[PDB]
């Protein structure tokens, strides 16, 4: 919880609400769902999506 | 993984059982599509986790 960054770039599966990113790229998570996924919004793109804490770590 | 799903219309869980209540417009992220009609989900705004019927849901996006 707070904000966290992604730590390698990610290409969503195509045909799930899973968010593309870039290294970098700033999230603000909203939930945090079973399994590490996480619900947020990607402050560069502003899109809301599914991503996982594997790709990403604490600011 | 997987896809966001939202309510078309309210719900109220029988009580002591694993289904959860909703109101419409509520968003859910889905984990498992259960050949019965139902599923288990997350509902995005309560955080309850639980079954809900894919009659009272539509797609999003």
């Amino acid at each position: 919880r707070r904000r966290v960054r992604a730590i390698l770039p990610y290409t969503k599966v195509p045909d799930t609400d899973e968010i593309s990113f870039l290294k970098g790229d700033m999230f603000i998570v909203h939930n945090e769902l079973e399994d590490g996924w996480m619900w947020v919004t990607n402050l560069r793109t502003d899109e809301q999506g599914l991503i996982v804490e594997d790709l990403v770590e604490e600011v």
